[PDB]
């Protein structure tokens, strides 16, 4: 359409083409904010996004921290003070998720303090 060419041409896929890497923007002791920007379709719409959260300091697995996300910012919850996450989005589709977004990269989450100062 508005483009035509990339690095690639097609692929082997039915998926839509992933999100950017997300951004962070508020955050306190165990709630963070996050803001991307969409994927793109292609063979089919998309149906929903994901949320996935990874941190050694919690369990040793990526884990679904938000599901069937219908926006583009979502405050993360329920997460532990002065430890560090990752985050990715997915896309999903009728058919599977998408390729992830790039990592959000090692946001810290800040203290249970009051933080008055």
């Amino acid at each position: 359409g508005s483009s035509g060419s990339s690095g690639k041409n097609y692929d082997l896929s039915d998926l839509p083409g992933p999100p950017s890497k997300p951004q962070v923007t508020d955050v306190t002791k165990n709630s963070v904010t996050l803001s991307w920007q969409p994927g793109t379709p292609g063979t089919l719409p998309a149906s929903a996004y994901i949320i996935e959260a990874f941190s050694q300091s919690v369990s040793n697995s990526w884990q679904t921290v938000a599901n069937h996300v219908k926006t583009t910012l979502y405050t993360v919850r329920g997460l532990r003070p002065n430890t560090i996450y990752l985050f990715m989005v997915r896309a999903i589709n009728p058919q599977g998720l998408s390729d992830p977004s790039p990592m959000s990269d090692p946001v810290r989450t800040q203290d249970s303090g009051p933080s008055s100062g």
